[PDB]
């Protein structure tokens, strides 16, 4: 199992413009479009990310593109983010992908927010940032997402996974 494959799992695929947990505009493999409430504006944001006038609809390909755009956006976004990379640099790459996965879904903000979690991660101890995450507003709206990535940040395994 891979940071890939994980997200494959958590997001789907959809290859016709849809609404999020959020209500928010999205295609393909958890790619957000759009939080206007205008679709035209969701079709516009789209047929610019594609580069074609697409009507709302994608291939197989074109969706697998995006994704790989948003993994290495998010792992370079981790990189340069000042609160994040340590956290980062000090985990193993099993934990390295529940990271990865919180700030695609995220954001980079968003994440740098759970400073105590973060913290806890960084000294390695594991129940302890496990139960931390799990008072959040995440865990509350998306909570069997949420139990997977926990568990892979308890575990260092994939098992949730499996
Ligand atoms: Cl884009
Ligand atoms: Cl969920």
């Amino acid at each position: 199992m891979n940071i890939f494959e994980m997200l494959r799992i958590d997001e789907g695929l959809r290859l016709k413009i849809y609404k999020d947990t959020e209500g928010y505009y999205t295609i393909g493999i958890g790619h957000l479009l759009t939080k206007s409430p205008s679709l035209n504006a969701a079709k516009s944001e789209l047929d610019k990310a594609i580069g074609r006038n697409t009507n709302g609809v994608i291939t197989k390909d074109e969706a697998e593109k995006l994704f790989n755009q948003d993994v290495d956006a998010a792992v370079r976004g981790i990189l340069r983010n000042a609160k994040l990379k340590p956290v980062y640099d000090s985990l193993d790459a099993v934990r390295r992908a529940a990271l990865i996965n919180m700030v695609f879904q995220m954001g980079e903000t968003g994440v740098a927010g759970f400073t105590n979690s973060a913290r806890m991660l960084q000294q390695k101890r594991w129940d302890e940032a496990a139960v931390n995450l799990a008072k959040s507003r995440w865990y509350n709206q998306t909570p069997n997402r949420a139990k997977r990535v926990i568990t892979t940040f308890r575990t260092g395994t994939w098992d949730a996974y499996k």
